[PDB]
DNA sequence: AAATTGCCGAAGACGA
DNA sequence: TCGTCTTCGGCAATT
């Protein structure tokens, strides 16, 4: 109901007090490592990318969980596919020149070769600031690559990646679908923007994966299919919100169920995704009035459970590769959370209050 | 030679 | 329903 649903917003919002206190923390730590990093004959070519929830502005409740990119600018890449996965490459160059040789493999850039190095790097600096402290991001195939805790309070997960500005790989060719939401012509400009490759393994070599973090933050602020969508008061969508809700039940399942580990794998970035594909669904503003909230949270949880039910969640950008294969999550933790969901529709959410 | 810096203003919290 | 205030993404000017 629009109404509980906008109380449920209301709840959900950040203070802007917080927002300052944690910004500042988190900055400062990130301006250090940059400078550091920096100094490094193979870390030279660094820059920060700032991604996902709170600097898409769809943080929920408090600004406690910050994702970095720490991209390196590198000479044209050439990758090879990792068998047919789409979405998983060894990276090549086309080295006396470049400042990553010492991380070949042969003609292969060694993903857990640069790892070492980059968390080694970090791991000392962290020692030279107070109230900050690292853990090595388990194993996450390597991305984020380490993990951040700013006062026993805010985490940072930091990702090294690799930015190309060739044209994207041939698996991107059809994903993007936007065309009939944002236009043709905006898809052009997006595809002309570098790509992220991040070290991460595929079910286990030096394997990095495709991210477009930064295409994600663009779309997100800019969502509309008027251009004017969100600027003044009158032309407010509820596309956000709908993410922000979304992101708020899967949050609030996991923590309900936190002791069965059934939802363990499910992320904010399956929430997104799915949010991105209900959006080229409903390209229109007016499917995203205001004043049907309701309609179209419960469009975003209908695609959703769709997703889970035939297993199947596509990469926005690579349209092969499913975020919801059996390889990747459970059946019985897909059955789980489709169960779950039903329930609480049903019920009006109590999970919300 | 090329990485650093300061400024702009949109986004979003918030109080009258 | 407004003005106000703070943060962040981009980049010319700076160094
Ligand atoms: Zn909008």
């Amino acid at each position: 109901g629009a109404s509980k649903l906008r109380a449920v917003l209301e709840k959900l919002k950040l203070s802007r007090d917080d927002i300052s206190t944690a910004a500042g923390m988190v900055n400062g730590v990130v301006d250090h490592l940059l400078r550091r990093l920096k100094c490094d004959s193979a870390f030279r070519g660094v820059g920060l990318l700032n991604t996902g929830s709170y600097y898409e502005h769809v943080k929920i409740s408090a600004p406690n969980e910050f994702d970095v990119m720490f991209k390196l600018e590198v000479p044209r890449i050439q990758l090879e596919e990792y068998s047919n996965t789409r979405a998983y490459y060894f990276v090549k160059f086309k080295p006396k020149e470049n400042p990553l040789s010492q991380f070949l493999e042969g003609e292969i850039l060694s993903a857990s070769k640069m790892l070492s190095k980059f968390r080694k790097i970090i791991k000392e600096e962290i020692n030279d600031i107070k109230d900050t402290d690292v853990i090595m991001k388990r194993k996450r195939g390597g991305s984020p690559a380490v993990t951040l805790l700013i006062s026993e309070k805010i985490s940072v997960d930091i990702t090294l990646a690799l930015e190309s500005k060739s044209s994207w790989p041939a698996s991107t060719q059809e994903g993007l679908r936007i065309q009939n939401w944002l236009s043709a012509k905006v898809r052009k400009q997006l595809r002309l923007k570098p790509f992220y490759l991040v070290p991460k393994h595929a079910k286990q070599e030096e394997t990095w994966r495709l991210s477009f973090s930064h295409i994600e933050k663009e779309i997100l602020n800019n969502h509309g299919k008027s251009k004017t969508c969100c600027e003044n008061k009158e032309e407010k969508c509820c596309r956000k919100d709908c993410l922000k809700l979304m992101k708020y039940l899967l949050e609030q399942l996991k923590e309900r169920f936190k002791d069965k580990k059934h939802l363990d794998k499910f992320s904010s970035y399956h929430v997104k995704t799915a949010f991105f594909h209900v959006c080229t669904q409903n390209p229109q503003d007016s499917q995203w009035d205001r004043k049907d909230l309701g309609l179209c949270f419960d469009n975003c949880v209908t695609y959703f459970l769709q997703c889970l039910r035939t297993e199947k969640l596509e990469n926005y950008f690579i349209p092969e590769f499913n975020l919801f294969s059996s390889n990747l999550i459970d059946k019985r933790s897909k059955e789980f959370l489709t169960k779950q969901i039903e329930y609480e529709r049903n019920n009006e959410f109590p999970v919300f209050d």
